[PDB]
């Protein structure tokens, strides 16, 4: 479980996370990886 995982994407099928993961980078990107 992970800060920005467990919003946006709780549960998720390989092509929900596809897409998923262009919103991820948007939801933390850098954020000094805190």
């Amino acid at each position: 479980e992970i800060q920005l995982m467990h919003n946006l994407g709780k549960h998720l099928n390989s092509m929900e996370r596809v897409e998923w993961l262009r919103k991820k980078l948007q939801d933390v990107h850098n954020f000094v990886a805190l």
